[PDB]
C-alpha cells in the first residue's frame, strides 16, 4: 500500500522517544537498554495488518483539512500501539503454550537468558501503550477515549484467552468442550474485538467519531469478519498451501479448538466421534493424516466454501447497513483483503 | 484500626460488581466464574497496608461534608485497586522467580491445573483495577488521573523489575552487579513509587489535591519511606524474629541484592569478599551461617540501627519540610507503623 513505508520508519521515533527520554534518569539505563531489545525482537516482524489499519481508516475517516503531519503522526503512533499490545500478547501466549517459534523466529521467551523473565517484558511491552498515548495524545480530546479502548480490548482478549484455557486444557483431551458457541465465543473475545474493533475504533475516535451507535455500527460489522477471519485461519492451516500462506499448520496435534473440529463434531457418527478420540493432538504424522482423512470423507472444505460464500453476502450486507455514516471503503477494503 | 473491618467486607461487592455485572453475557460464565477464583486466590490474605492507606489518606484529606456514603465506596474501591496492582504483581513475580508459597500458601501458579495459565490470570487482575475505576470514578473529575496514576505505578514497578531481574540472575553469580546505587535504584521503582507514593496519591487526587508540586513534595517524603521499609525488609529477612515478623527469612539463599550484602560488599577485605562469593546462595545451612557469622563480624546490624535513627531524623525533617498543605499526619501515621 501507499503507506506501509512511513509505517515501519516511524517505529524508530517510537523507540527514540519510549528510551532515549528517561535519558535524564541514568541509574535506570541498563533496564531501559533491554526495554529496547524487547521492542525490537518483538514489536517487528509481523505483516502490521493491525497498526496499518488504523492509518489506512484515520486517512479515509479525518477530513483532509485537519491532516497536518503531527496529525499522521499521532496516527502512526496509534497503529504502533496495536502492534505493541500485539507483540505483548503473543509473547506471553507463546511462554503458555510453550511455543518453541513465532515468525518462523525463537520465542523471545526461548531465547538464552530470557525465559520467564519474559513474563515483565511482556508487561512492559504492554505498558509502552500507554506511555506513547500520553507523549503523542495527551492534549487530544480522544486521548481517555483511546486509553479506555486500550485497556477494554486487553481486558476481552484476556477473558478471550481464559475462554481458550478452560476449552482446550493441554492433556485433558475432551472433544466434549469443543461446541460452536464456544467456538464463536473465543473467536469473538480473543481474536475478534483486538484485531478487527480496536484498529477501526481508534481511528474513529481521532476522527472524533464517539458516538455508542457508532461504535456499536461498527463492531457489528467487524466482529463477524473478525469470525470469518479466524475461521478461514483454521481451514488453512490444514488444507491452505503453505507456500502461499508461509504456514505449515499444526492445530490438530495442538489440540485445537479449531472450526474444522468443532464441524466435524457435529457430522460424526459415533465410530467417527471415536477416530477422532485416536487421533486429535499426536505428534505422529499418520495420526494427523487419519484426522484430516476424516475431515475430508465429511467434506468439511465444501461446508467451507459454502460458509464462506454465505458470511460474504452477509458481511455486504451488514456493511450496506451499518456502516453509514463512515464510508464503506472503510469495512471493504478489510473484506477484499481477508476474502 | 477503625476501618479494616468495612474494606476487606467491601471485598465481597468489588466481587459481585466484577463477576455478576457480565451476567448478561452467559457465554463467558465459565471464564468469569475463574475470574472469582483468581480474584478470592489473590487479593485475599495480606495485610491490606496499601488499600487500607488509601482509605486512611482519604478520610485525612477530603473535608468531611463530602464524605458520603457513594465518596466512601470509592475509596474503599480505589483500595481494592492498589490491592490487585499487588496481586497482579506478585502473582507474576512467584512464577518468574519460581517460588513455592506466599503468605505460607501454596502460589497460585503452583496449584494443580493452573501452571502458566497465571501468566493470563495475573493480567487479569490487572484489568480488573481499570474496570472497577470505570465503574466506581468515570463521572468523577479525578478518573483520569487515577487511570494515569495506575498506568504509570505499573510501569515503573516493572521497570524496577527489570533492573533487579538484570542485577540478580540466578545462576550468574556475581556480586560485582550489587552497588548501593543500583540497590537503591531497584527498591525505589521497584517497591517505593506503588506501596508508599501510589496509595497517598491517589487519596490526593480523591481530594482534589492533583497539582505537580503537591504531588513532587509527597513523592519525596514516601520514596525516602520506602527506602526505609525495604531496608528495614533485608535486615529483618535475616535478623529479625521470625515468630514476631511472621517470616522466615531466604534472601541469603536467593541470591538477594539485600542492603546487607551491599553494606558488606562495601566493607568487606578481599579475604571477606572471597568468603561471601563462596557461600552466598546456597541452600545448604551452614554456608547460610556462615554468611550470617560474616555479617556479624563487620557490625551490619550496628551500622542498620544507625541507619534506623538517622533515617527517622530525615524522614521527620522531609516531613517538616514538604507535608504542607496536607495534614502531617497524613505522613506520620504510615512513619509510626514502618518506624
Ligand atoms: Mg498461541
Ligand atoms: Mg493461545
Ligand atoms: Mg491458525
Ligand atoms: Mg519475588
Ligand atoms: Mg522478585
Ligand atoms: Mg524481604
Amino acid at each position: 500500500a501507499q503507506e506501509k513505508q512511513d509505517f515501519v520508519q516511524h517505529f524508530s521515533q517510537i523507540v527514540r522517544v519510549l528510551t532515549e527520554d528517561e535519558m535524564g534518569h541514568p541509574e535506570i539505563g541498563d533496564a531501559i537498554a533491554r526495554l529496547k531489545e524487547v521492542l525490537e525482537y518483538n514489536a517487528i516482524g509481523g505483516k502490521y495488518n493491525r497498526g496499518l489499519t488504523v492509518v489506512v481508516a484515520f486517512r479515509e475517516l479525518v477530513e483532509p483539512r485537519k491532516q497536518d503531519a503531527d496529525s499522521l503522526q499521532r496516527a502512526w503512533t496509534v497503529g504502533w500501539c496495536v502492534e505493541l499490545l500485539q507483540a505483548f500478547f503473543l509473547v506471553a501466549d507463546d511462554i503458555m503454550d510453550s511455543s518453541l517459534t513465532r515468525r518462523g523466529q525463537i520465542c523471545w521467551y526461548q531465547k538464552p537468558g530470557v525465559g520467564l523473565d519474559a513474563i515483565n517484558d511482556a508487561n512492559l511491552l504492554e505498558a509502552c501503550i500507554y506511555r506513547l498515548l500520553k507523549l503523542y495524545c495527551r492534549e487530544q480530546p480522544y486521548y481517555l477515549n483511546l486509553i479506555e479502548l486500550f485497556l477494554q480490548s486487553s481486558y476481552q482478549t484476556e477473558i478471550g484467552q481464559t475462554l481458550d484455557l478452560l476449552t482446550a486444557p493441554q492433556g485433558n483431551v475432551d472433544l466434549v468442550r469443543f461446541t460452536e458457541k464456544r467456538y464463536k465465543s473465543i473467536v469473538k473475545y480473543k481474536t475478534a474485538f483486538y484485531s478487527f474493533y480496536l484498529p477501526i475504533a481508534a481511528a474513529m475516535y481521532m476522527a472524533g467519531i464517539d458516538g455508542e451507535k457508532e461504535h456499536a455500527n461498527a463492531k457489528k460489522i467487524l466482529l463477524e469478519m473478525g469470525e470469518f477471519f479466524q475461521i478461514q485461519d483454521d481451514y488453512l492451516d490444514l488444507f491452505g498451501d503453505p507456500s502461499v500462506t508461509g504456514k505449515i499448520g499444526t492445530d490438530i496435534q495442538d489440540n485445537k479448538c479449531s472450526w474444522l473440529v468443532v464441524q466435524c463434531l457435529q457430522r460424526a457418527t459415533p465410530e467417527q466421534y471415536q477416530i477422532l478420540k485416536e487421533n486429535y493432538g499426536q505428534k505422529e504424522a499418520e495420526k494427523v493424516a487419519r484426522v484430516k482423512a476424516l475431515y475430508e470423507e465429511l467434506d468439511l472444505p465444501a461446508v467451507f466454501l459454502q460458509y464462506e460464500e454465505d458470511s460474504y453476502s452477509h458481511i455486504m450486507a451488514l456493511i450496506e447497513q451499518y456502516a453509514a455514516p463512515l464510508p464503506p471503503a472503510v469495512f471493504l477494503g478489510l473484506a477484499r483483503k481477508i476474502y
